[PDB]
C-alpha cells in the first residue's frame, strides 16, 4: 500500500514532504521528511499498522516513543512528536546526514585511538544521561550511534530500552563497541549465529596483542563476566584512556573513509 506522498497529523496539523528514502530497519521505513511551512528536515520512522495488526507488538513501539518523547539531550536523536493515520504509524525524528557508526566502521576498519576516545565521550556521555533519567538501552550497537554533519554522535532507536539485568548491559554493549572501534572487528562476531551465543555466554574472547595495554584494560573491565565489576558511567570518562593520549574536541567529515592526519 501507498504511503502518502505528503504526512499530516490531527494533532500539530503540520504537513510533512515524504522525500527520499534512507533505509529499512526490521518493519520500519525512513525517509528524508521535511516540513512544508519551516523547511525543517527530519528523519521519519514510517510503520504500517498491518505490522501493528498484533496487540503485543503494538506494545513494544507505543513504549519506544514514551521513552523517546521524554527525552532531550544533545547527545540524543531529538524527538520531534509522533501520529498516526488509519494505515501506518509515523514517528518523526533527528536527522544525522551522516549515516551511523556502522558504516564508518566497515569503510575505516580500526581507526586511530584520539577518534575512539572521542567517538566513546560523546557515546558515553549520552548513556549517561540516559542512566541518569532511569533509562537502559538494552540494544546499544554501532548502527544506533548515528553521526551528523558535525561529526557528532547521536543515539537513536530505543526499541529494546527500558525505564526504571540492570544498567550494566549498557556498560557491555559499549565495551564491545570500544573494541571494535580500536580493533576493527567486532569482539564476539562470527559466522554462525548460536557460535556467537555461546561466546558471550562462555565469555569466549581476546584482546590482541598489539593494543594499547590501557585501553585493552578499561575494555576488559567493561566487559567482566561478573556485571557488578563493571565500571559505572560517571566512572568511564574519568578512566586513564580518556585522559592519557590526545583526545581532539572535534573530528573532520573526512574521518568517514580515511584516518585524521
Ligand atoms: C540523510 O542521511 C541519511 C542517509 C542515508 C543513506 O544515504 N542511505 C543509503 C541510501 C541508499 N541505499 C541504497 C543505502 C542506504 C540513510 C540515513 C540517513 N539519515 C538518518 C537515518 C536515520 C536517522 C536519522 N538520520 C534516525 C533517527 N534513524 N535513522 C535510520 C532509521 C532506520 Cl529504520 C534505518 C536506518 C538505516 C540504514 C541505512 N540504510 O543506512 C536509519
Amino acid at each position: 500500500k501507498e504511503i502518502p506522498d505528503v504526512l499530516v497529523d490531527p494533532r500539530t496539523m503540520k504537513r510533512y514532504m515524504r522525500g527520499r528514502f534512507l533505509g529499512k530497519g526490521g518493519f520500519a521505513k525512513c525517509y528524508e521528511i521535511t516540513d512544508m511551512d519551516t523547511k525543517e528536515v527530519f528523519a521519519g520512522k514510517v510503520v504500517p499498522k498491518s505490522m501493528l495488526l498484533k496487540p503485543h507488538q503494538k506494545e513494544k513501539m507505543s513504549t519506544e516513543i514514551a521513552i523517546h518523547k521524554s527525552l532531550d539531550n544533545p547527545h540524543v536523536v531529538g524527538f520531534h512528536g509522533f501520529f498516526e493515520d488509519d494505515d501506518f504509524v509515523y514517528v518523526v525524528l533527528e536527522i544525522c546526514r551522516r549515516r551511523s557508526l556502522l558504516e564508518l566502521h566497515k569503510r575505516r576498519k580500526a581507526v586511530t585511538e584520539p577518534e575512539a576516545r572521542y567517538f566513546m565521550r560523546q557515546t558515553i556521555q549520552g548513556v549517561q544521561y540516559l542512566h541518569n533519567n532511569r533509562v537502559i538501552h538494552r540494544d546499544l550497537k554501532l548502527g544506533n550511534l548515528f553521526l551528523n554533519d558535525d561529526m557528532d554522535v547521536k543515539i537513536g532507536d530505543f526499541g529494546l530500552a527500558t525505564k526504571i539485568h540492570s544498567f550494566e548491559v549498557d556498560i557491555w554493549s559499549l565495551g564491545c563497541i570500544l573494541y571494535t572501534l580500536l580493533v576493527g572487528k567486532p569482539p564476539f562476531e562470527t559466522s554462525c549465529l548460536k557460535e556467537t551465543y555461546i561466546r558471550i555466554k562462555k565469555n569466549e574472547y581476546s584482546v590482541p596483542r598489539h593494543i594499547n595495554p590501557v585501553a585493552s584494560a578499561l575494555i576488559r573491565r567493561m566487559l567482566h563476566a561478573d556485571p557488578t565489576l563493571r565500571p559505572s558511567v560517571a566512572e568511564l570518562l574519568t578512566d586513564e584512556f580518556f585522559t592519557s593520549g590526545y583526545a581532539p574536541m572535534r573530528l573532520p567529515t573526512s574521518c568517514l573513509t580515511v584516518p585524521p592526519r
